[PDB]
């Protein structure tokens, strides 16, 4: 089962922070306003190392208390801009490759359950890496980040360079 910062079980009836194992990659996990974008649909990564960003919630394709090792997840917003339809991110192409982005209209539970934690074989220190997955399911790739002109640090799949993560409860 998935563990957060304390090494305690992470529970989907709770909200967390998803900061990085060093902290000087920078803050938690925000929302912010790219492209032609009407309001912040973009789920990005704060610049400020002391920023703990936004609360996330989680939720378990076995609809669960804890997350089983390896169970796919859905990751989403606890507190989402009034624009949003659904607090819950999923992921759409973009130029910069599979984006994490939060949707104006409804999603199906077919497509934000498609997150996947995978622990990093460091120790003693709970972290792991988020990776994506589609249809043909499939979760080989992994969430970075693509920092843009406007300084937005982008969770995008990228080819290295992956996330890592601890879940510190809120």
């Amino acid at each position: 089962d998935l563990v957060d910062a304390e090494g305690n079980l992470v529970e989907t009836g709770g909200t967390y922070y998803l900061l990085p194992h060093i902290w000087a990659h920078g803050g938690g996990i925000e929302t912010a306003k790219t492209g032609n974008e009407p309001c912040p649909l973009t789920v990005v990564r704060s610049p400020n190392e002391v920023s703990k960003g936004e609360p996330i919630r989680i939720s378990s394709q076995f609809l669960s208390l804890f997350i089983p090792r390896g169970s796919l997840v859905a990751l989403g917003f606890a507190n989402p801009p009034s624009c949003a339809a659904s607090p819950w991110w999923t992921v759409v192409d973009s130029p910069q490759g599979p984006a994490v982005k939060l949707s104006q209209q409804k999603l199906p539970e077919k497509d934000i359950l498609v997150f996947k934690f995978e622990k990093v074989s460091h120790s003693n220190i709970h972290v792991y890496k988020l990776l994506y997955c589609q249809h043909d399911v499939k979760c080989d790739q992994y969430i970075g980040i693509h920092r843009d002109r406007n300084g937005n640090r982008r969770l995008v799949v990228t080819e290295e360079n992956p996330l890592e993560l601890v879940l510190l409860k809120a």
